[PDB]
């Protein structure tokens, strides 16, 4: 069974602003960080950006967040974007005002990252995984950290994983690496050996390799592939691997794409979301150093369909009440 189990749950407080309330399944109101550690959540995600236009999933935002998730007993996985904004494959934004050069970037890079973790040590929160950066499959920190210009990528993730090394946290959180599709082994391999064969960034500078898992974007997208993409990690590079991101859809009139064979029977519903959030667990698992799996947003009731072509993947109600299949949290 998984080690880390978890959500990433960053919406909450801008959700309770709105005016949301969450209830367990049997319509109990309380904190999120509760409903979730209730349901065997035992950590959670959320990201954080830099100088967001309105403040929302910068630092301070995120050691509110922390401190919650720490009452409830909930492990912190933090998630750097490196942007003011959201930072995905086709978008890597550097913050304005960052340098135009390498050198300075990196270490800028470096003073961010040193200065937010020391800021959840300085706080007394324990940060246990630290991502230096977001679904960085085309690179971070555009135009720089661009993919092909692998040199400059190495520098600036040596940089980020050092601004971890080297700050109060103690324990030091397991830096991982996050790419998207981690499905396809070629996207996988590809992005790695070009970025370590740099020399910069470094074996030892990080120990996990996040993945995102998503079955509305590519049929692609099958359990084996998963599978043998993760073995295929594992023991090219030693490192521990996770699904640090997947949804399923309890409603889903109008895919953009069609679902992967392997998934075409589950349903979509409770039920389904159970069965599918299993599966992927159980891929996982299955995979010697496989340690953990985070479902994506399941509380953002307002952005149900979560980016995608789904209209529905929350697991929970309209109204914020928990759905059953939030305790699949306990079975993995
Ligand atoms: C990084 O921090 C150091 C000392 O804290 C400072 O001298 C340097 O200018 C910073 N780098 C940049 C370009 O922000």
């Amino acid at each position: 069974a998984l080690q880390y189990k978890g959500v990433d749950w960053s919406s909450v407080m801008v959700e309770e602003r709105a005016g949301v309330r969450y209830k367990n399944v049997n319509g109990q109101e309380k904190p999120l960080e509760y409903i979730l550690a209730e349901n065997g959540v035992n950590m959670v995600r959320q990201r954080v950006w830099v100088n967001p236009w309105d403040g929302n999933y910068n630092l301070d935002y995120n050691i509110q967040l922390a401190r919650r998730a720490k009452a409830a007993g909930l492990g912190l996985y933090i998630n750097f974007h490196y942007s003011d904004t959201w930072a995905d494959p086709a978008h890597q934004t550097t913050p304005a005002g960052w340098p135009s050069d390498i050198n300075n970037l990196a270490w800028k890079l470096y003073n961010y990252t040193l200065d937010s973790m020391n800021r959840f040590a300085d706080a007394g929160i324990q940060v246990d995984i630290v991502s230096i950066g977001n679904e960085i499959t085309q690179g971070l920190l555009w135009p720089l950290g661009k993919t092909n210009n692998w040199y400059n990528i190495a520098r600036l993730l040596h940089s980020a994983a050092w601004g971890v090394k080297d700050s109060r946290l103690n324990p030091k959180p397991k830096i991982m690496v996050h790419l998207d599709n981690g499905w396809n082994w070629d996207t996988q391999n590809w992005w790695y050996t070009n970025v370590l064969s740099q020399g910069p960034f470094e074996m030892s500078d990080f120990d996990m390799m996040g993945v995102s898992f998503y079955p509305f974007y590519s049929a692609s997208a099958t359990l084996d592939s998963l599978r043998r993409s993760l073995n295929n990690m594992v023991s090219r590079w030693g490192k521990e691997v996770a699904v640090v991101e997947t949804n399923w859809p309890t409603s889903c009139p109008y895919p953009r794409y069609q679902f992967p064979a392997d998934v075409r029977n589950v349903p979509f519903s409770a039920a389904g979301q159970t069965q599918y959030i299993q599966s992927v667990a159980n891929v996982v698992s299955s995979v010697s150093k496989g340690v953990g799996l985070f479902y994506w947003e399941p509380a953002w009731i307002h952005n149900a369909n979560l980016g995608s072509s789904c209209a529905d993947n929350t697991m929970f109600t309209p109204s914020g009440q928990a759905l059953s299949s939030l305790s699949v949290f306990h079975r993995i």
